[PDB]
């Protein structure tokens, strides 16, 4: 697949982040992120879905280093690190025929890793709407302390 490029926004407790809903295929949570354009820079795909999803302008916001990627099936996701935007910041996505929703979520309160069905004595992983974000979780939780502490 071709690259995605997008942001995991924080609020200024750092507590929580913001996830947009899809519909129909991509009808779960996930972070505001879409397919890079031919010959456009990380940076500026970033700034331009995320923009279409939630209506909120990174672009004054994005630091080039902050940022967490990770290679998922062959596909790179990158995800500016964007901290300290407010939580009463109003977001409305701008293509609306493909964003149900969009809210903040507790960081504490997602899951770093999807439950299996061992209680079941079945093999795989149980579904979960935010299938998207959770690998992000454990990295985000990392580069924070890293950053932060
Ligand atoms: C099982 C596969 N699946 C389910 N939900 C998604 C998903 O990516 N949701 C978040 C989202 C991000 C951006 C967007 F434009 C629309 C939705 C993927």
């Amino acid at each position: 697949g071709v690259p995605t490029y997008g942001a995991i926004i924080l609020d200024e407790t750092l507590e929580n982040v913001l996830l947009v809903q899809g519909y129909l295929a991509k009808s779960g949570w996930g972070f505001p992120k879409g397919k890079v354009n031919k010959e456009e820079a990380p940076h500026d795909c970033a700034a331009r879905e995320v923009f279409e999803e939630t209506g909120f302008d990174i672009k004054d916001y994005i630091c080039k280093d902050d940022y967490i990627e990770l290679r998922i099936n062959d596909q790179l996701a990158r995800l500016y690190i964007i901290p300290g935007i407010p939580k009463d910041t109003k977001f409305n996505p701008k293509t609306r025929r493909e964003i149900r929703n969009i809210e903040w979520f507790s960081i504490e309160k997602l899951p770093c890793h999807r439950n299996d069905m061992t209680p079941k004595s079945k093999l795989g992983l149980a579904p979960n709407k935010f299938f998207m974000a959770i690998p992000f979780i454990r990295p985000l939780r990392d580069w924070l302390s890293r950053r932060f502490g």
